[PDB]
Parts: structure tokens; sequence; C-alpha cells
């Protein structure tokens, strides 16, 4: 059922009322953001994984850009860009907010995201390293970004980036830290103690824990993906 | 009074109650976003222009990144990143909202901004053109981005990107269109009729009209700026 839909597949039917659909990919960190928010808020939904290495033409009808995540509701409304989909889920569904109601406090989570916005691009450049030298230079680049984040916690003195309770901002940046390990880039959070504790507190989170992927699974996915295999997204099936 | 503060200047005192301060630069399009929102919502504020070519060390205490815009309120709270400052102003101050209350409708303005996010970087690359050839190639790049925007209006069939009434999203992208002219890049909106009408409807806006800068002024600023003159930001004084 978790199997992806690729070229030649038939476009899905309408989203049933009382449920929201997310076009995803099991190993995509941007879509994990959305899925983490979906679990945290206990929102009923269905998932359609997209074969990003061999995607269905009808998908661009879902997102002009052709990327995941993408949400589709019963009214047929489509929303793309992970952060937008997340902010949307927090506003449109019941439950405790993941984002503060307070303007300044909310703007802070936004500024922290800006602070981290460089990591996803670094992770891409990293996964493409070749020798110990490229590697060393990549570790220093991640190192500079990790300090920007440690200062926030340093200043705040709270467990999570938005307070003592986990919130939107934590879920938004977590996926990339989740892969830190499998990517052999942990000796980058050594000089950043609090950030390292944060990673430990996050893994203890029920929502985070329920969606956490195995290193062997991500390792298998990356092998195929880096090879451009139309089977990558379905690693493990 | 509009004169900028540069290296050696003294850090400003507290922001008086009932007023919000914006660290700006008269020719910065990102800060114009904030200033447009400030005018539209009729928010009392003071402006401190920053000499970006020769900025005061104390400013990094305002924004770690060292860029404008940046808002500072009486409680001493600092908020950076133009879009964040704008969203903040809409939520924290009285008046008609510039952003919709409806989650999906709000997410749409956000998706349109994503759609335009490539322009600011193109404008930078453009202002750095040298010959008619670079120029021609730049016109085609802007051309592709303008169509993405014309389709939205095409689909919506409304005057402005968020409806028949101007709203947040219009103000967010306007500054770059404002400079289109002075940058000799108008023959890019020819193949995009509706977008061209939008530009005309925007210039008719009282808020937009009150903050619109002269072509000769921006031309003068750019001459100095491109030269890295510590006087650029103060062109005209
Ligand atoms: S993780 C898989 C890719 N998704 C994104 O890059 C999402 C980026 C957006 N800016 C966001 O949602 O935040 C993806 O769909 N790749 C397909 C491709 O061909 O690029
Ligand atoms: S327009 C002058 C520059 N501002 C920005 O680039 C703001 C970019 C942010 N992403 C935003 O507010 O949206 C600026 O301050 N330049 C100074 C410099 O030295 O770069």
């Amino acid at each position: 059922s978790a199997r992806s839909l690729g070229k030649g597949s038939a476009p899905p039917g309408p989203v049933p009322e009382g449920s929201i659909r997310i076009y995803s990919m099991r190993f995509c960190p941007f879509a994990e953001r959305t899925r983490l928010v979906l679990k945290a808020k206990g929102i009923r939904h269905e998932v359609i994984n997209i074969n990003l290495k061999n995607k269905p033409e009808w998908f661009f009808k879902k997102n002009p850009f052709g990327l995941v995540p993408v949400l589709e509701n019963s009214q047929g409304q489509l929303i793309y860009e992970s952060a937008i989909t997340c902010e949307y889920l927090d506003e449109a569904y019941p439950g405790k907010k993941l984002l503060p109601d307070d303007p300044y406090e909310k703007a802070c989570q936004k500024m922290i995201l800006e602070l981290f916005s460089k990591v996803p691009s670094l992770v891409g450049s990293f996964i493409r390293s070749q020798n110990k030298e490229d590697y060393a230079g990549l570790k220093e680049e991640f190192r500079k970004e990790f300090t920007k984040l440690e200062e926030v916690l340093t200043n705040k003195k709270t467990t999570f980036f938005g307070g003592n309770s986990i919130s939107m901002i934590d879920y938004l940046i977590w996926p990339w830290f989740e892969r830190l390990e499998a990517m052999k880039l942990n000796e980058c959070v050594d000089h950043t103690p609090k950030l390292k504790l944060w990673m430990a507190a996050m893994k203890e989170d029920p929502t985070v824990s329920a969606l956490l992927t195995s290193e062997k699974d991500w390792q298998g996915f990356l092998e195929l993906y880096l090879q451009n295999s139309p089977e990558a997204c379905d690693y493990g099936l």
C-alpha cells in the first residue's frame, strides 16, 4: 500500500470527507515535516507516495513544481511547500497549536527556521561528497550552522527551540538531524552541547519516535537514490 | 533626518511607547515591503536608515545577519526577514488584515510568494549585466518567472493576486516590479498582459504611491551603490 505511484499510474480519485491526503515519499525530509505535524495534531489522512525518480505526469497537476509534500483535501484544495502545508495544518485542524498565538513568539520560530534554512542545501552537497577532504570541509560548514542554533538554546535555556515543550519549529528542522547519523556527520554537534541534548530529547518524542526511519533503511534508500533507481523510493517496498 | 547611520555612529536609544521602529534603507526593496505594510495599516513608527556600504557594528546587535529590514518595539523585541516583519505587523496591529483569516486562502498568498521568490535573485544578477547579450538572456529568465505569475491572475480573474482588493501578497512582490522600469526590463511583461495591468493598478494605490521612488533617484542610488560608495544609501541625502 505504501508503494509509490510512478509514470503510467492512474491519477487518484477524490479525497474522502473527514480525511486529508498527502502526496509524499517515505524518505523525503520535507514531507516528514508535514507527516510529523499530521501525527502530532492527530489529523486523519491518507498517504500517496510519489516515485520521484519516475513520477506520474498527473502529479504536476497536484503541484506545478512537481515536488513533495503536497496536501489535497476533500474540497480538492492543493497546498505545497512543506512549511506552508504545516502552518496550514496547524490553523485548519483542532488540537493544541504547534505554533504560538503570540505574534512575536511566532515570529521567533520563523526566525529560527530562517537560521536553519541553510542546512537542507548543505545536506544535499554533503550526500554528494567523495573523499575525506570534501568531507572535512563539509563538516566545517555544518559546524558553523549548528552554532547559530546552539546560541538560540543557549539564550533561551529551554529544552526545545520554542520552549520547554516541543513545538512547530522543532518538527520543522528535525528530519535533517534525523539523517545526520546515517550521513556520518555527528562529530559536528560535539562543539554544540545543547543542540546535542535537543537531538536526544527529540528522539524521545512519541510523534518523532513513531515516524523515525531506520539507518539501514535510509542507507538502502540513498544507495538506490544516488543511483537514480526507479526503485529507490520503494526501498523495502 | 533620513540620513543613514554608519560606522562610528552611536547606537539609538529605546523605541518610545506607542511607536515601532524600522531599521531601513531608502532604496532597499525588502524593507519597502515592511514600509508599505506600515503605511497601509497606519502604524506609527520611526525609521533609522542603515548605511549598508558602511554599517555600524552595533547593528549586528539588531540583526545577527546584518541586513535590513529589522523592526524594534518599545519592549525591545527585534524581528528580521521582511516577510516575517510584515506578517508580524499584520497580526500585532489594529486595522483591516492584509492577510486572509482563511487558512487555505492565506496559504495561497504564501504559495504565490514562493512562485515569485526567484525574482529578487534575478534582479541582482540583472543589475550586474554588461552587454546586450547578457541582457537578452536575462530578459528570458525574467520572462519565465512572469508567466508563472500571469497564470495565477489568469486563473483567479481578479485585479490583484489575492482578490479584487490589494492585499499582503501584492505589497510583498511590488518593490521588484517598481524597479523593473529603472532596470530596463519592461519588455518582459509584454507577453504577460494581466501582470502588466496589475502593475498599473498598483501604481494607483495610495500606499504604493506614497512610497514610490523616482527613477532618477533609484538611478542615482544604483550608480553609487554599484560603485560601493559609502554615500550610495544617502543619495539625495
Ligand atoms: S524531499 C523530495 C523533494 N521535495 C522538496 O524538495 C520539497 C522542497 C520544498 N521547498 C518544500 O516542500 O519545503 C522533491 O519532491 N523532489 C522532486 C524533484 O524532482 O525535485
Ligand atoms: S535590500 C538590502 C539587504 N536586505 C536584504 O537582503 C533582506 C533579505 C532578507 N531575506 C529579507 O528581509 O527578506 C541588506 O540588508 N543588505 C546588507 C548586506 O550587506 O547584505
